[PDB]
């Protein structure tokens, strides 16, 4: 009589057929039968009507977007865009991003949302944005996270010229939420300000996680196409089984854009800008008026160079040991307690300040198309 | 919102709700069953969910009830879709009857199931588990060791006193089903079951219905062995209610007094027409040891609904004449010793029962097979 193990396998947050799977199934099912032409199967018709009163009991009473009140859309990529959400009920204030299934199924060349819901839900961590809720519907998959109302590093970038000392302490929290995520066991691989956000009291989280990837027995990547951005992507990802050291170069970049106000590799042509990183060693140059310190460049340098030779091959000590990093402010334990650079000031808990101002063809035979979705709602069964 | 919460997660538990855990795991393994073929795996989507889920799910069919989990003793019924066959839990050690329906033979199990299940009635055989492979639905029930009333009638020239029991029983269980909101149409002597004490209880409920707003029921199926059933089903293709139940009851306590059905002819039409003709095909033998009071309860339920008692209710039922006794009072009934009472061997002993001894075509495209049985699944 151990019926014992079933409830775990059907409440455990982590399990593969919890009730949240359990109930996105039907969801899917009820969803994948009802058009006309498959109601035209006595099987199919049957079932749809029997199961008509309860999935609409079901789909009013789980999570679903009439839920929450749309306030502005923040954020906007690829296959949907992230949206800051007051819940109706419980009148708290999140970011909601969501993604198109059917754009994903048209496009998207991986199964992204997966790692990124899971990074998002689990890490535990400050320096990871967390999720609170995930859902889905007949249209889009939905990702309810923490709002993060000082807004990202790129328009702190743009607003502001950054000096060293801010510099320093930015480039710290991603080298301390990038050692946080390599603990988790993923590489980043698409490291930039535009993944950078921060918090009510100024400090950094990280938010996109669409190009995490878990490391293998030895921390390693089998990859047959490049993954990231332009501008901040290491030699080794761009030319493709490589490690954590390719996040490490993103952030000699990012060092590079606060203190010079441009990319190391920029072009005028988003092509020639492949050409440069490929030429790091006769490319990256810094501008006649010097002003930048002499540390400053040399932990810029230690990154932005070969794989084999990158600071951070021997691990995380080897960047924090670096001179650039000594302060009269802060000591890396102690860094998340320090006041941050730029505190904001904000209006109200639906103050975006600092963010920009901004379907599936009817099937003829059983296609299936809610069936690669199935398990991605986390409400029921959550830790 | 902490109560919407609260609503669903209720609800995953409440075995009276269509989406508790064991019919939301029903549905996933249909879909399994459903789609895994090679002409299907040809979808991307189907392959990929499948690969996905193949082995959990066989994982979850593995610690789940199955067919494998009982020693099939000995076949102890049959009918029209399977049979009842008597089984010993492999681990508990304890005994059962459970019946099997054929899916690929086959609705009617619905209202079977949770009578059964819910009704917790002394009147009704309970329903303990209800399961399901991918050829039958099991039901597994408490097993009634004293058989059936056709048994009963074949070894005996039942006496009065022993009718007025068994008849007073079918009265009190009929009226706890009716109460539970169901008409059964078609009660029969194959219906009354007899426990370890010879006390009656109720057992095949794929007949019955669930009564309307104004507590009737209408059907267009047909009706089978007619010669229990009321003119008013009969009449049927049009809304009944009660009152047919009551003309069942009436055809079996001529049948106990009389050894033959009130309408009973060599065919199936010619019973029928009997039974349309009944005010005038209704007849009592020549020299019957019918009482007075025996002789009027029957013609009293042997007459149009319109006319028929119990169509005030069961209690103009109870205060007939033929119910005045002695050796019982109706609320303390089940509680009196009954006049017929089992001497068993053991728990797997079959002395009142008769002794007793093709698939699904490889498909195509999607053709959702599994997809009636989603939700059979019922434990406790
Ligand atoms: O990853 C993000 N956007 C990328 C993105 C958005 C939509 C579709 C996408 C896509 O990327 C891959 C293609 O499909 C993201 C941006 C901002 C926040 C945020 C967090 C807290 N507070 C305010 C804002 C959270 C996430
Ligand atoms: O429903 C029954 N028989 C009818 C029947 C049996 C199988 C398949 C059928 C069918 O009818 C039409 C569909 O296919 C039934 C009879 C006896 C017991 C019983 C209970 C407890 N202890 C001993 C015996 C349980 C069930």
């Amino acid at each position: 009589t151990r019926f014992e193990k079933m409830d775990n396998l059907l409440r455990d947050p982590k399990s593969e057929v919890n009730s949240d799977c359990l109930l996105d199934g039907l969801d899917a099912l009820v969803y994948d039968l009802d058009f006309p032409a498959l109601r035209k199967n006595k099987n199919i018709d049957n079932f749809l009507s029997r199961y008509k009163d309860t999935i609409n009991k079901i789909r009013d009473l789980r999570m679903k977007a009439e839920d929450y009140e749309v306030v502005k859309v923040i954020g906007r990529g690829a296959f949907g865009e992230v949206q800051l959400v007051r819940h109706k009920s419980t009148r708290k204030v999140y970011a909601m991003k969501l993604l198109s299934k059917f754009e994903m199924i048209k496009r998207s060349d991986s199964a992204f949302f997966w790692e990124e819901r899971d990074i998002m839900a689990f890490a535990n961590s400050p320096w990871v944005v967390q999720l609170f809720y995930a859902f889905q519907d007949d249209r889009y998959l939905y990702m309810v996270m923490e709002y993060m109302p000082g807004g990202d590093l790129v328009n702190l970038m743009s607003n502001y010229d950054v000096p060293e000392k801010w510099a320093r302490f930015y480039t710290a929290e991603v080298v301390l939420a990038l050692d946080a995520i390599h603990s988790m066991g993923f590489i980043h691989r698409d490291v930039k300000p535009d993944n950078m956000l921060l918090d009510k009291s100024g400090h950094l989280k990280l938010a996109d996680f669409g190009t995490c990837m878990k490391m293998n027995k030895e921390g390693m990547v089998r990859c047959d196409t490049a993954v990231g951005t332009p501008d901040y992507i290491s030699p080794e990802v761009l030319k493709s089984y490589y490690g954590r050291e390719c996040d490490w170069w993103s952030v000699g970049v990012f060092l590079y854009e606060m203190l010079v106000g441009d990319t190391p590799f920029y072009a005028d042509s988003l092509v020639g800008t492949y050409s440069k990183i490929m030429n790091h060693k006769n490319s990256l140059t810094f501008p006649d008026d010097n002003d930048i310190s002499k540390e400053a460049k040399n932990l810029i340098c230690a990154f932005l160079t070969d794989r084999e030779v990158r600071l951070g091959r021997n691990g995380v000590e080897e960047i924090k040991r670096h001179l650039f990093f000594k302060n009269d402010q802060w000591a890396w334990e102690t860094l998340r307690d320090t006041v941050a650079p730029v505190v904001p000031d904000l209006s109200s808990d639906i103050d975006t300040s600092n963010f920009d101002d901004l379907t599936f063809p009817i099937p003829k035979a059983f296609v299936g198309n809610q069936l690669p979705f199935v398990g991605f709602t986390y409400y029921s069964n959550r830790r």
